[PDB]
């Protein structure tokens, strides 16, 4: 019942951007793939992400982190960690991982120095924003392409 | 908050739909057409939609309109209990994906926890009875 949910949103996501598959047989472990937004400096990039389903999802949040390095103020440049509303307080059961993959691709679209993951990134988005760009456009060649 | 329910609005007209009511933005009418292979098929069906002043953080007030013989909708009131309209609720959510899940409750009712007792009783007691009324209704009241 906790596996069909599992299984049905796996479909789904391929069914209909975004995209995921199981790692290792689990289907408690997955793992995400976004592309860059277009009119970003991530456009053309493929990031890919961790994703562990705990045991009482979908009451409990999945956990999700940058495996591709990306520089982006609410991103850990060095852990990949992010920290997104609807991964935590605008959690619900009715949500699923593929509304929580296309949020993690509105916010690439939709970078918040105001409030960062990233001291050094929203450092130097304040700055010197042209330099960030140019930082995330350069790590997106290097590291999702 | 104007702007998030005009969007809203825009997104759902651009199955199930909305309008508003007169010229408060903060009421609308839902649409909701009966699922295919249920007693609800080829009804439409009417919902009142209250979106309290703190929308998105607190979750649309919905209710029948059209009556409606469901055991998870009152007959008599067309009152409702969705989870994704309570503890479920996020502001992640939307207003259509509230019609969507209240559409997708027509096609699966659950006389287990019921909302009409009466309704319930009929479903798991004479079910036939159950789907004869339902389509009556959604005849009588929803066409």
């Amino acid at each position: 019942r906790e596996q069909a949910r599992l299984l049905k949103e796996l479909a789904d996501i391929q069914q209909l951007g975004v995209s995921a598959q199981i790692v290792g047989g689990d289907i408690h472990r997955w793992r995400g793939f976004i592309a860059g937004p277009l009119g970003t400096p991530y456009e053309g990039g493929h990031f890919t992400l961790d994703i562990v389903i705990p045991p009482d999802y979908p009451y409990n949040p999945p956990k999700m982190k940058f495996v591709t390095k990306i520089w982006h103020p609410n991103i850990s440049s060095q852990t990949g960690a992010i920290c997104l509303d609807i991964l935590k307080h605008e959690w619900s059961p009715a949500l699923t991982i593929r509304t929580a993959l296309l949020s993690i691709q509105a916010m690439l679209a939709d970078p918040v120095p105001t409030d960062p993951q990233d001291a050094e990134v929203a450092k130097m988005m304040i700055e010197n924003h042209p330099l960030f760009v140019q930082t995330a456009k350069l790590w997106t060649e290097t590291f999702a392409k």
